[PDB]
């Protein structure tokens, strides 16, 4: 922008880039992403992000600024050091240790409790916008609401629908806390077995890859599902897979707490508060990552 120095760019998030900047004032580093808006600016999208800005909690990445300035819109969020997908990559040949695998849940959970306690859902959650530091805390950032869903970034992006929740692929139009629930177990897998748990290369093969392995859902045990918009009775019929097939060498008390947040049912879905008081909790500690910066 004009009151920052573009250090480098850090990527891009579903709206716009993410750049790391130094505000030539304070000095300070921060992560700058650049919104993209051809079409008149959205009114409630400000003032709802706006909002945000009031939501405070260790591991939530906080959004210091919104600034709507020359008709533009940029969204200033503390840097954190780096991001979880780096992480994991960077952690492929011996595996994140289990107790920072464990930590770092525990701690994604009291985020997503603490947004869930005050009505704000994240959508979108992914290893790319889960932030390490080297301290061993990890917060949620970018979150979806506030400005719709984009159906692509500003310049053509592969949008990743690894950890998208059932209800959402089926075509749910209303969103509840349990899509959160669904991405963070996804993820949570991801870091024990050191691959993505659903890594689908579109919609239907991402839906068909939840129920090779969980099984195809019926009414049984997902009531209303047969008539969930997308759904389709010539949807394959797939039994379920032994759990114990998908998440080893994860002990039982992680495969239990790992099967709630996976529930094809929301309603069934275990809340973040909830997963919290899980016995795989019961040691948990907080251990410092190594880091490469
Ligand atoms: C990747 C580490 C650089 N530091 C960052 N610090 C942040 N606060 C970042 C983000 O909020 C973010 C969110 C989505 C996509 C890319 N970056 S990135």
């Amino acid at each position: 922008m004009e009151n920052f120095q573009k250090v480098e760019k850090i990527g891009e998030g579903t709206y716009g880039v993410v750049y790391k900047a130094r505000n030539k004032l304070t000095g300070e580093v921060v992560a700058l992403k650049k919104i993209r808006l051809t079409e008149g600016v959205p009114s409630t999208a400000i003032r709802e992000i706006s909002l945000l800005k009031e939501l405070n909690h260790p591991n939530i990445v906080k959004l210091l600024d919104v600034i709507h300035t020359e008709n533009k819109l940029y969204l200033v969020f503390e840097f954190l050091h780096q991001d979880l997908k780096k992480f994991m990559d960077a952690s492929a040949l011996t595996g994140i240790p289990l107790p920072l695998i464990k930590s770092y849940l525990f701690q994604l959970l009291q985020g997503l409790a603490f947004c869930h306690s005050h009505r704000v859902l994240h959508r979108d959650l992914k290893p790319q916008n889960l932030l390490i530091n080297t301290e061993g805390a990890i917060k949620l950032a970018d979150f979806a609401r506030a400005f719709g869903v984009p159906v692509r970034t500003y310049t053509h992006e592969v949008v990743t629908l690894w950890y998208r929740a059932p209800e959402i692929l089926l075509g749910c139009k209303y969103y509840s806390t349990a899509v959160d629930i669904w991405s963070l177990g996804c993820i949570f897998a991801e870091m024990v077995t050191r691959r993505a748990l659903f890594p689908g290369d579109s919609e239907i093969d991402q839906l068909f890859r939840i129920f090779r392995t969980l099984g195809t859902p019926d009414e049984v045990v997902w009531p209303g599902v047969t008539s969930m918009p997308d759904y389709k009775p010539s949807f394959p019929k797939w039994a379920r897979q032994d759990f114990s097939k998908v998440v080893p060498p994860l002990d039982e008390d992680g495969r239990s707490l790992l099967s709630q947040m996976l529930h094809y049912d929301p309603n069934k879905r275990i809340s973040a508060k909830a997963a919290l008081a899980h016995p795989f909790f019961q040691d948990v500690t907080k251990p410092v990552p190594h880091l490469r910066l």
